[PDB]
């Protein structure tokens, strides 16, 4: 019944992603010079330094906000992607996996917490 407790929860499933291969595509916002029509596509760019600055800075006020860019990032690729197939987005498929499978009890308790909370 921690409430405050996903948010070291969330910095400990951002270090293991940036220990992650599959992550290095997704580490940093979007370089323009290699994607020059990046933006013509993909309207709200995100990516995980993003995100762990988010947190860091106090800007998130619960584990569901960094859920919603944590999936930005992964529906950008999935939209950007000339293929199904490619590298990278094949690299976000297996990452998003990762997270959802490591985000779920996350929420779960986050979720369970505040409902005690307010009983
Ligand atoms: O510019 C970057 C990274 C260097 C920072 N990104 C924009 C393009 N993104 C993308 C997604 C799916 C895809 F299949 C191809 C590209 C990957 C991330």
């Amino acid at each position: 019944y921690d409430i405050q407790a996903w948010k070291k929860q969330c910095e400990e499933l951002l270090n293991l992603i940036f220990q992650c291969e599959d992550s290095e595509p997704f580490r940093q916002p979007v370089d323009l010079l290699e994607y020059p029509d990046y933006r013509d596509i993909i309207d709200t760019p995100m990516d995980f330094a993003t995100v762990r600055e988010t947190l860091e800075a106090g800007n998130y006020e619960s584990p569901m906000e960094l859920c919603k860019d944590v999936r930005l990032i992964f529906s950008n690729s999935k939209a950007y992607t000339p293929s199904k197939r490619s590298r990278i987005y094949s690299m976000s498929l297996r990452l998003s996996a990762f997270f959802e499978e490591h985000i779920s009890s996350v929420l779960s308790d986050y979720k369970s917490a505040l409902r005690f909370h307010k009983r």
